[PDB]
C-alpha cells in the first residue's frame, strides 16, 4: 500500500509512520548507525520494561506490571530509582524527545529503538517489529528486574513468571552482554564492556566468561562482580555463574563458534521478550521497516591475545571446550565505551 | 617538563601545546576518538601532503614541491583542483578551523591529526609525532601524486624519487588502504571500502586484494578499477597489480597473519612519510601526546564468508598463501562508510 506520505511503501498502513522515526534515530540517536552507548543502551531499555511483569504477583491480587508498555519512560520517576534500573534515568532523558516529536507511545519506540540499535551491530540477527503497546497505567513494582548478585536459582524463577522463559532461554536471553558495557557497576571507571567486541553481536562474551578471572577492572571486590580475565573488561557474579552451573553450563559453551545458532536463538528470544504483556496476534507486524543488520566482517571464535585453552575453567561435562585460534599481539587489554554525556 | 597548563607534563614544553589539540580533534573531528571517514581523511591527507617533493624536478631547476609542508591546505585553492587530489576540498575546509583555532602549523597540524586518526583503530601500532614544520611558501606543482590507473613502475618511480622509497616499503605504506574507503571513484556510489575491516589496521586487504575478482561492485569498468571479489568492495587497478606484481607479491603476502609486521614496518614507514622534506633530526619529538593505540580485539587473518582457499590467486613463488580459516554466515558483503556532510 501507498502511505498517505507519497513516499514511502509499505505491507500494511500502520507501518508508514515508522520511516521518519527510523531515519531520525538513526542520525541523531545513534549518531550515523553506530553500536555504540546509545544501541547498548536501547537494548538495555527493552529488557527493564518488558521483564517487570509478574502472573505471581497478579494471582496474589497485586499489580505485577504491564511487561512491554513503556512503563519506565512514563512512570521514569519511580521506576528509574530502583537499584536494578540505575543509570536508565538518563537513558530515558536521551529517548523522550524522540517520541514527543513522533507522537508514538514509549512502549512501541522503545521496542522499536532496540531492534534498530542491535541492527547496528555486525553479526546480529533480523530484528523484527510488533506494532501496537499502549501506554501504562501504573508502574511496575520493585523485585522484578534481576540484580548481578542474585542467585541463579533467583534469577530462573523470576524469568520464569515473567515469561515462561526456561533456562536454556535464559542463556540465550544473555547473548544481550555481547554488546554491553558497565557504566554504574564500578563507581571509578564508566563503560567496562562485558565482552573485548561490545560493537559486535558475537559469541566472545560466551568465550571470555569461561576464561579463568585474574584481578577486579577497578575498584576491588564490588557486590554483584567477580574477577575478570582481562584488564579493562567486567564480568558479573550471575553470568560467571551461568557459565559454570551444571543447568546452563553446556547451553552456554554451544554458542562458542557457532554465530548462526546464536542469530537464530536471539531473534526469536527477542520477539518472545518484546512482546510480554500483549497478544503478538493482535500486534501489526511492521518488521519491514527494520534495516537489514550490518554483515558479519570478523572470523570465528577466538581466545584473547595472552590467553590458551589452558586457561578454560571446562563445564559442560558432556562436550569439552573447543579449541579456538589465539588473536594477534600483546596481551589482551579492553578499551572504554565512554556513555554519552547528558542529554542532546 | 610541567606543562604551563598547571596540569600536563610532557618532556619538552613545546609539546604541551599539543594536549588542548588532542582534546578538540578527537572529540569534533573524530566524534569521539572513531576510525570512521575523518579518521580515514586525516591519513589520507598525509599522503597528499607529503609525498608532493621531488628531488628530480628540483635538479632541473623548478620547484618540486616543500615535502610534509602544509601546502595543501595553505595552497588549497591550487592543490585541490588536482587530479588526485579529489575530495581533499572538503577535507582542508573540515581541518581548516582546528588549525586556525589552536594556531597551529598546517603541516604540524596534519602529521598530528594522521597520527591520532590512526591511533583510533583497533590494531594500530603505538604512532609517533615529530614537530617543526614552517608553514608553505609555494603550492607542490601537480603529477606528483600517484593515481590508481597508474602502472607499477610508474608508481615505483615516484615513490623512489620522493623519499627514497623502494618496492618493499612502498607496499608498507599502501597497508594505509587497510582503513580506508573511495569516495570519488564511483559517481554511482561513494564509500566503498578495501577490505571488509575498515575501522580496523589489519591485514584483511592483503587478504582480500589476492582473492580472484568477481563482479565490480557499483558501475562498470571504471578507471583505475578491477572487478573486486565482495558486493561492497572496491579493488584499484594499482593494488590489484601490486598483489601480483613479482616485486611484490611476496612482501604483500607477508602480512597476511602477521599483525606485528603490519604494525612495526607501518609505524617506521609512516614516520618516514610525515618528516619528508625536512632534517629529523632538528624536529622535536613529542609523540608522548599521542594516546595508545586501541587494542587487537580480532582473530588471525580469515577468508570472508563465502571464500575459500580456492578463491586465492597466488602470486607469491617462494610461499604460498596459508589456509585461514573462513568467516561464518552468508556470503559476505561489505558495508559502506559515507562520507561526512560538505560544510560548502
Ligand atoms: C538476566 C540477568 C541479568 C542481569 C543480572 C543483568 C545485569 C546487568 C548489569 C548490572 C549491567 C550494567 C548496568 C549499569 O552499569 O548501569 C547490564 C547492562 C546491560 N544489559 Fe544486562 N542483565 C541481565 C540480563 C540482560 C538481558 C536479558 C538483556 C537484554 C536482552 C540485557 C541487556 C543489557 C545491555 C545491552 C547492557 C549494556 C548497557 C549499556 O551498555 O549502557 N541484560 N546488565
Ligand atoms: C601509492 C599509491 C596509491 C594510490 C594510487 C592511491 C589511491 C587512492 C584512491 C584512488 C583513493 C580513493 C580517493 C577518493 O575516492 O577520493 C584512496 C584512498 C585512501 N588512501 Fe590511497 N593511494 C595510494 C597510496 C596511499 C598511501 C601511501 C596512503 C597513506 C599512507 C593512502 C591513504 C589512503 C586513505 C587512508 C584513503 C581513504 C580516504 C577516506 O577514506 O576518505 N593511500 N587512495
Ligand atoms: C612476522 O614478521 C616477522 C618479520 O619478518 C619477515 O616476515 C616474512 C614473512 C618475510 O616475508 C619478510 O619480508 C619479513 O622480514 C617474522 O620473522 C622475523 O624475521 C625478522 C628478521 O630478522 C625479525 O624481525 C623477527 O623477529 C623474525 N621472527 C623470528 C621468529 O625470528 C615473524 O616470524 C613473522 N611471524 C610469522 C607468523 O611468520
Ligand atoms: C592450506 O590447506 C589447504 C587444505 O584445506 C590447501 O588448500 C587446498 O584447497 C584449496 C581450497 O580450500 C585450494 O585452493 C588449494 O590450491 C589446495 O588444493 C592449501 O594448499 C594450504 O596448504
Ligand atoms: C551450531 O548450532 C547448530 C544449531 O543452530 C547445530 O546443529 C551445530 O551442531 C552447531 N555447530 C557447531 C559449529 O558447534
Ligand atoms: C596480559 O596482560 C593483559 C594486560 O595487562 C591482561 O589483560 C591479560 O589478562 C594478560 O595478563
Ligand atoms: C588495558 O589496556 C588497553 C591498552 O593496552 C586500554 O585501552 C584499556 O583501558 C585497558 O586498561
Ligand atoms: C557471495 O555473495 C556475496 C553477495 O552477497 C558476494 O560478495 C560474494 O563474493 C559471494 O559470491
Ligand atoms: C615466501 O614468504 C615467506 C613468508 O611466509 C618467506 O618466509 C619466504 O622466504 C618466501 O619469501
Ligand atoms: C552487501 O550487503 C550489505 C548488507 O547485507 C550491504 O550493506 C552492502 O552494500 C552489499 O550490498
Ligand atoms: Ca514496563
Ligand atoms: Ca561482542
Ligand atoms: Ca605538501
Ligand atoms: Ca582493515
Amino acid at each position: 500500500v501507498a502511505c498517505p506520505d507519497g513516499v514511502h511503501t509499505a505491507s500494511n498502513a500502520a507501518c508508514c509512520a515508522w520511516f521518519p522515526v527510523l531515519d531520525d534515530i538513526q542520525q541523531n540517536l545513534f549518531h550515523g548507525g553506530q553500536c555504540g552507548a546509545e544501541a547498548h543502551e536501547a537494548l538495555r531499555m527493552v529488557f527493564h520494561d518488558s521483564i517487570a511483569i509478574s502472573p505471581k504477583l497478579q494471582s496474589q491480587g497485586k499489580f505485577g506490571g504491564g511487561g512491554a508498555d513503556g512503563s519506565i519512560i512514563t512512570f521514569s520517576s519511580i521506576e528509574t530509582t530502583y537499584h536494578p534500573n540505575i543509570g536508565l534515568d538518563e537513558v530515558v532523558a536521551i529517548q523522550k524527545p524522540f517520541i514527543a516529536k513522533h507522537g508514538v507511545t514509549p512502549g512501541d519506540f522503545i521496542a522499536f529503538a532496540g531492534a534498530v540499535g542491535v541492527s547496528n551491530c555486525p553479526g546480529a540477527p533480523q530484528m523484527q517489529f510488533f506494532l501496537g503497546r499502549p501506554e501504562a497505567t501504573q508502574a511496575a513494582p520493585d523485585g522484578l528486574v534481576p540484580e548481578p548478585f542474585h542467585t541463579i536459582d533467583q534469577v530462573l524463577a523470576r524469568m520464569l513468571d515473567a515469561g515462561g522463559f526456561d533456562e536454556i532461554e535464559t542463556v540465550w536471553l544473555l547473548s544481550a552482554h555481547s554488546i554491553a558495557a558497565a557504566n554504574d557497576v564500578d563507581p571509578t571507571i564508566s563503560g567496562l564492556p562485558f565482552d573485548s567486541t561490545p560493537g559486535q553481536f558475537d559469541s566472545q562474551f560466551f568465550v571470555e566468561t569461561q576464561l579463568r578471572g585474574t584481578a577486579f577492572p577497578g575498584k576491588t571486590g564490588i557486590q554483584g562482580t567477580v574477577m575478570s580475565p582481562l584488564k579493562g573488561e567486567m564480568r558479573l557474579q550471575t553470568d560467571h555463574l551461568f557459565a559454570r552451573d551444571s543447568r546452563t553450563a553446556c547451553e552456554w559453551q554451544s554458542f562458542v563458534n557457532n554465530q548462526t545458532k546464536l542469530q537464530e536463538d536471539f531473534q526469536f528470544i527477542f520477539t518472545a521478550l518484546s512482546t510480554l504483556g500483549h497478544d503478538m496476534n493482535a500486534m501489526i507486524d511492521c518488521s519491514e521497516v527494520i534495516p537489514a543488520p550490518k554483515p558479519v566482517n570478523f572470523g570465528p571464535s577466538f581466545f584473547p591475545a595472552g590467553k590458551t585453552h589452558a586457561d578454560i575453567e571446562q563445564a559442560c561435562a558432556s562436550t569439552p571446550f573447543p579449541t579456538l585460534i589465539t588473536a594477534p599481539g600483546p596481551s589482551a587489554s579492553v578499551a572504554r565505551i565512554p556513555p554519552p554525556p547528558s542529554p542532546n
